[PDB]
This record gives structure tokens, C-alpha cells and sequence, in this order.
């Protein structure tokens, strides 16, 4: 009976996912003075994030707990599928947010007049579109499935529910539903902060305009630099660990695999907390 304890720390884990990310979609849904465009798109990922600490975590939760899979085959591969939407939807809106930073750092005047709060949600629409495009797909036309015999005993039982998949799809999945995002991401990223340093040397040389403008641009800045950073901290693990298995199995224990695994799970609820270092966000927690 240490399923008990265990029931329990999920639970609460369940509630600072949840709490936090319903409490950010819900300020940003209140405070029009909050919905800037950045603002959005932290939207679209405190969605994500919200799913995850919704399904992804509770019944990946049974399934730590009891050992195997009681909700059987369909709803295993499903569930699967909305794991992969999620992380694939984080990476792709954090990099979407790299960019943006750029271009508003890099082109402040064409900035203003093309960006819109309506632009903004066809950019998250279309960032989940491509993201359900690259993952959902490629599993439910079983893109994914493995050759050798113990795979096929687990696609047999309905209590089986590990990602087994062939090398091929480890490859070209991962590259695509994270290497890619991710890269840009950083480098973008890195782009901006040497943007952001040039800027904040010649300060001095800027009319009280466009001193302003990105006064106002940069701020909110070091935050977004954390979110990503954070992130790359969990989910890095888990993927390197997760090519390695292609060169060979051997090589990465099954519960180190299950463990950055859940660092990237944990990541969800790290977000909220990461928010209640801007004051702005700060006082709307309170
Ligand atoms: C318990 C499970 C394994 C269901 N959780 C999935 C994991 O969190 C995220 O896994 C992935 C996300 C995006 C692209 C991926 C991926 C695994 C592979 C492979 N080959 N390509």
C-alpha cells in the first residue's frame, strides 16, 4: 500500500499544473491591459501545459502506479497522441516567441503596423495545426509501429501501453517535432540577446521614442529567456536520451527513461511558478 502516498503527490502535482495554467488563461482572459501579443502566446502554451497536467499526467500517473495500462488500446494510443501534440505545441509557440522577440527588437516600426491581437491567433491556430500535422498523424497511420516480434506483443495487449517504435520514426520524429524547433528556437534566441545588448549600450542613443517603444518590448524579456531555458532543461534530457535507444537499447536504463520523462511532465507546472517573477503577474496571483 504505497499506492496510497503515491495517489497522493500526483494529486498535488495535478494541482499546481492545473491551478496555474487555468489561473494564467484566465488573467489574460480578464485584464485586456495583459493581452499583449507575447502575452497570447504564453497563451497557447499554458494550454498545452493544461493538457498535459489534465490527461497526459493523471493517466500516465495509473500507469507508474499500477504497472500496466487499464483503459485499453485505443484510448493507450490516443493518450499517446496528445503527449506528442503537447510538447510538439510548447517547442513550436517558444520558438514562434523567439521570432517575434526578433522582428520586434529588429523592426519595431513594420512591427506595429502588421502585428494585431487577430494575427496573433491565426499564428497560434496555424503553430497547433502544423503541430497536430507532425505528430498526430504519423500514429494514427501507424508510421510508428515496430518490426520485431516483443513489439507486436505489445501492440497485442490492450495493458501495453510503451512507446515502441520503429528506428526510422524515432529518427524522424524527433528531429521534426523537436530538434528543428528547438535549434531555431536558441538560435533565435541567442540572435535577440546580442540584439538586446547592442540596444542597451546605445541607450543613450535613441530619442525618447523609440527609447520607449523598447522600453516596453524589452521588458518581459529576461522571463521569456527563462521559460525557454527551463524548458530546453527538461526536455533535452528526455530526447537525447531518447536517441541514444536507436544506437542501442542497452545503453539507457528503463527508469532513467521513465525519469527525464517526467522532468519534461514536471516542466508543465514550472511555467505558472516561473510567473510569479514578474510583478505585473505577480499582484494578478494574488
Ligand atoms: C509515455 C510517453 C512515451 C507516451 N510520453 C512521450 C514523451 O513525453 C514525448 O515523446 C515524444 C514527443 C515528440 C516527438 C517524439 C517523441 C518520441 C519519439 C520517438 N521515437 N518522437
Amino acid at each position: 500500500q504505497w499506492e496510497a502516498g503515491m495517489s497522493l503527490l500526483m494529486a498535488l502535482v495535478v494541482l499546481l499544473i492545473v491551478a496555474g495554467n487555468v489561473l494564467v488563461i484566465a488573467a489574460i482572459g480578464s485584464t485586456q491591459r495583459l493581452q499583449t501579443l507575447t502575452n497570447l502566446f504564453i497563451t497557447s502554451l499554458a494550454c498545452a501545459d493544461l493538457v498535459v497536467g489534465l490527461l497526459v499526467v493523471p493517466f500516465g500517473a495509473t500507469l507508474v502506479v499500477r504497472g500496466t495500462w487499464l483503459w485499453g488500446s485505443f484510448l493507450c494510443e490516443l493518450w499517446t497522441s496528445l503527449d506528442v501534440l503537447c510538447v510538439t505545441a510548447s517547442i513550436e509557440t517558444l520558438c514562434v516567441i523567439a521570432i517575434d522577440r526578433y522582428l520586434a527588437i529588429t523592426s519595431p516600426f513594420r512591427y506595429q503596423s502588421l502585428m494585431t491581437r487577430a494575427r496573433a491567433k491565426v499564428i497560434i491556430c496555424t503553430v497547433w495545426a502544423i503541430s497536430a500535422l507532425v505528430s498526430f498523424l504519423p500514429i494514427m497511420m501507424h508510421w510508428w509501429r515496430d518490426e520485431d516480434p516483443q513489439a507486436l506483443k505489445c501492440y497485442q495487449d490492450p495493458g501495453c501501453c510503451d512507446f515502441v517504435t520503429n528506428r526510422a520514426y524515432a529518427i524522424a520524429s524527433s528531429i521534426i517535432s523537436f530538434y528543428i524547433p528547438l535549434l531555431i528556437m536558441i538560435f533565435v534566441a541567442l540572435r535577440v540577446y546580442r540584439e538586446a545588448k547592442e540596444q542597451i549600450r546605445k541607450i543613450d542613443r535613441a530619442s525618447k521614442r523609440k527609447r520607449v517603444m523598447l522600453m516596453r518590448e524589452h521588458k518581459a524579456l529576461k522571463t521569456l529567456g527563462i521559460i525557454m531555458g527551463v524548458f530546453t532543461l527538461c526536455w533535452l534530457p528526455f530526447f537525447l536520451v531518447n536517441i541514444v535507444n536507436v544506437f542501442n537499447r542497452d545503453l539507457v536504463p528503463d527508469w532513467l527513461f521513465v525519469a527525464f520523462n517526467w522532468l519534461g511532465y514536471a516542466n508543465s507546472a514550472m511555467n505558472p511558478i516561473i510567473y510569479c517573477r514578474s510583478p505585473d503577474f505577480r499582484k494578478a496571483f494574488k
